[PDB]
């Protein structure tokens, strides 16, 4: 379980996850070796939390845990996991025009990961393509568990101190501060607009949301948002996105959170979509 620094050299930096970097080592005890991905401490209470999560959770569409570093360097731990050099779909979609039916395999595989996520009583609270991982062609996992927290109650009361990802939130996280397993339903259906545009830039949550809010009160970005959420206006359908899965979507972005669909609702309506455009 513990990886030593010994063996542990660092080849680049990945990104940056909610606490601190996510970086490609080749771990070589042999000195001639295992290639994983580690995050780092650069926020301690939260971060002790990610180790303590990922530690407990074992599925084909959850980021393999593989161990802990102890970083000397930060008086804390480094997080080890399996290293997917194709990344996030967020990075892999813009320069691979991949088909309906293998964007459905991934949505339906998102939903496994998170009924199991649920199943276990946790709230992801960042459900967007950026953390989503391609392993293969057609297998996708999800990552970065950095605002993932254990529910006690049927919703975590959340902050305002923290770096929140508004573009993906349902109007009770933004108005009410209540995180609902329904809450991470919301951000699934906006990951599924994503994984439709192929993570286009200019197709994005955020460009979309403040193409229709403006940029003329920053200050209240939330407020307009929540408003514009409220008055019932969506995220458009994506081009050549079939209306039976645009419906789908709109159901992942009902105002009420109790008339959105639980994840193990989803899984066999993307099973059967997924098998009808195949
Ligand atoms: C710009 C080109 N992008 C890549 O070349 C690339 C390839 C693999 C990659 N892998 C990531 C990326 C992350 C990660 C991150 F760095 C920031 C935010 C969210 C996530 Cl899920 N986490 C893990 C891994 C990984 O292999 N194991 C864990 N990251 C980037």
């Amino acid at each position: 379980t513990v990886f030593h620094k010994r063996y542990l050299k660092k080849i680049r930096d990945l990104g940056e996850g909610h606490f601190g970097k996510v970086s490609l080592y080749c771990y070589d005890p042999t000195n001639d070796g295992e290639m994983v991905a580690v995050k780092a401490l650069k926020h301690r209470s939260g971060w002790k939390q990610e180790i303590d999560i990922l530690r407990t959770l074992y599925h084909e569409h959850i980021i393999k845990y593989k161990g802990c570093c102890e970083d000397q360097g930060e008086k804390s731990l480094q997080l080890v996991m399996e290293y997917v050099p194709l990344g996030s779909l967020r990075d892999y979609l813009p320069r691979h025009s991949i088909g309906l039916a293998q964007l459905l395999l991934f949505a339906q595989q998102i939903c496994e990961g998170m009924a199991y996520l649920h199943a276990q009583h946790y709230i992801h609270r960042d459900l967007a393509a950026r953390n989503v991982l391609l392993d293969n062609d057609r297998l996708v996992k999800i990552g970065d568990f950095g605002l993932a927290k254990a529910v006690p109650h049927e919703y975590y009361r959340v902050r305002e101190d923290g770096d929140s990802p508004v573009f993906w939130y349902a109007p009770e996280c933004l108005k009410e501060y209540k995180f609902y397993y329904a809450s991470d339903v919301w951000s699934f259906g906006v990951t599924l607009y994503e994984l439709l545009t192929h993570c286009d830039s200019s197709q994005s949550p955020p460009t979309k949301f403040l193409e229709l809010i403006g940029i003329a009160q920053g200050q209240m970005t939330v407020l307009r948002l929540t408003e514009l959420l409220e008055r019932g206006e969506r995220l458009p359908r994506p081009d050549k996105c079939p209306c039976e899965v645009y419906h789908l979507m709109k159901n992942c972005w009902e105002t009420e959170a109790s008339f959105r669909p639980t994840f193990e609702n989803l899984i066999p309506i993307l099973k059967t979509v997924h098998e009808k455009y195949q």
